DNA sequence: CGTCCAGTCTAC
DNA sequence: TAGACCTGGACGG
């Protein structure tokens, strides 16, 4: 996912699990390289929030659970695959990595972190990562300051299809989100970073890094993916104005991931 | 059957 | 930097 996806993702949780009651140990597949959840509650309850990329679970015991625990926090990247799922207990999807139980009363159900390629990974400390800029989501001034303050670092010596997934600088821009930002402003993906950010210091690249993925969100649906139908993925694709279309050039950049854009490729093109 | 395609993370 | 980390769907023979 990129971020719309972590925040639709994490907007799931909440709205899922609003009115669930979880009990029990954190359970891991055994294939999963990730680290053992230590968390047990007899009462629990489930609730997210995302930033950029991020997804950050807490684990919250309610009055009177036994154990006795201090709430809990986990921080999720999802790679390529990762998703969260509410499904019955008993019918778990294939790569289910890891899993909260609903307590009786009624449906036992299990919030299901689900990641089929396992490039997904979690954290036990609740931090978000170091290095990370803002969210282009949620923190958009302080991302755009972020950025403006930074010009000189060596990142953005880089074509700007490359600089746009640097996540220190566009926590949450992914490489649909990438192409769609450069083809609203028809900038050649291979023009320089410097050069294209130096300019701003209306609707430029850096607002365009919030609105554009901020459009993913209100189509409601669960991004790039189709967790609330086959429906909501029609949406998506029929949103997408310039990833993967007809009609449009694509190139590697440095790092062998596929860029799309329309027209002039630009000066540091390989 | 085979190939190729779809975000970090870490060892050169 | 380049390869490593994974599974599965869409192709081609």
């Amino acid at each position: 996912g990129q971020g719309p996806e972590l925040h639709l993702a994490s907007q799931f949780v909440n709205e899922a699990c609003r009115a669930l009651v979880f009990g029990g140990c954190v359970e891991k597949s055994s294939v999963s390289r990730n680290p053992e959840v230590p968390f047990e509650s007899s009462a629990y309850r489930i609730s997210a929030s995302a930033r950029g990329k991020e997804l950050r679970l807490i684990l919250s015991p309610l009055p009177g659970a036994q154990p006795q625990q201090e709430p809990l926090a986990l921080v999720f990247r999802f790679g390529m695959s990762g998703s969260f799922q509410l499904v019955p207990r008993e019918e778990l999807p294939r790569h289910a990595h890891l899993r909260f139980y609903t307590a009786p009363p009624g449906p036992r159900l299990a919030l299901c972190f689900v990641d089929i390629r396992r490039f997904g990974r979690w954290d036990l400390g609740g931090k978000w990562q170091p290095g990370r800029g803002p969210c282009v989501l949620q923190e958009y001034q302080q991302f755009r300051e972020n950025v403006l303050r930074n010009l000189a670092d060596k990142a953005f010596d880089r074509p700007i299809c490359e600089a746009l997934l640097d996540q220190r600088f566009f926590n949450g821009i992914g490489n649909y989100l990438r192409a769609e930002i450069l083809y609203r402003l028809k900038i050649p993906p291979f023009e320089k970073a410097r050069s294209v950010l130096e300019a701003l210091q209306n609707p430029d690249l850096l607002e365009l890094c919030h609105s554009v993925p901020k459009e993913v969100v209100q189509l409601g649906g669960r991004g790039y993916g189709s967790e609330s139908g086959e429906e909501d993925f029609a949406a998506f694709r029929a949103w997408l104005r310039c990833y993967g279309m007809p009609g449009m050039s694509s190139l590697q950049d440095r790092h062998g991931r596929t860029i799309w854009f329309q027209g002039d490729p630009g000066p540091l093109a390989p």
